[PDB]
C-alpha cells in the first residue's frame, strides 16, 4: 500500500471508529540515501529498503505496512490496539539496533518514529495530517528520543 491507500484507509477508519494512530518509521534522512546512492548506488539502495521492509514484516507481520516515501514506512494503529503504540516503537527501535545487511555491506538504520494520534471530532481525516506524522518522525531523529508524539500547543498561553 502507497501513501494514497494510507491517507484513504486513515479516512475511512477514524469515521467508523472515530479515533486511531498512524505510526511514521523513517529509515534514514533523505539526504544519507542519496549519499548511499552516489556511494553504492540506486540497486543498492533499493535492496536496501526491501531488506528494511522485510524486518519490519518479519517483526509486525499481523500489520499492514505503507509505504510513505523512500526511506519512510506507515503504520495504522486501530483505536483498539492504541495501546500498543509504545510496544510497536519499542519492538521497532529493537529490530533496527543491528545493523540492515544488503549486498554483504551492513548499514545502520537509525530509525526515527513519529507518533500521531488522530480524532474524528475535528476531522483529522480529511486534513493533510501526513506532514505532521512526518515531521514528529524527524523530530525524534533531532531529539534522539525513541518516538515523537505530535504534541501542538491547545491554546494561545501555550503557543
Amino acid at each position: 500500500y502507497n501513501r494514497l491507500r494510507l491517507q484513504e484507509d486513515v479516512s475511512l477508519r477514524l469515521q467508523r471508529d472515530g479515533a486511531l494512530t498512524v505510526i511514521a518509521a523513517d529509515l534514514l534522512p533523505l539526504a544519507l540515501l542519496n549519499t548511499i546512492i552516489r556511494t553504492l548506488g540506486y540497486p543498492f539502495s533499493n535492496d536496501l529498503m526491501l531488506e528494511a521492509r522485510d524486518r519490519i514484516r518479519a517483526e509486525l507481520p499481523d500489520f499492514t505496512l505503507y509505504k510513505i516515501s523512500p526511506t519512510r514506512f506507515g503504520l495504522l494503529l486501530p483505536r483498539q490496539q492504541q495501546e500498543e503504540t509504545e510496544s510497536v516503537c519499542l519492538r521497532l527501535l529493537r529490530a533496527f539496533e543491528s545493523p540492515v545487511v544488503c549486498r554483504g555491506i551492513p548499514i545502520k538504520a537509525n530509525v526515527g518514529l513519529g507518533v500521531l494520534p488522530l480524532a474524528d471530532d475535528t476531522l483529522d481525516g480529511d486534513q493533510d495530517w501526513l506532514r505532521l506524522v512526518v515531521s514528529a518522525a524527524d523530530d525524534a531523529r533531532d531529539r534522539g528520543v525513541g518516538w515523537a508524539r505530535y504534541n501542538p500547543p491547545l491554546d494561545q498561553a501555550q503557543q
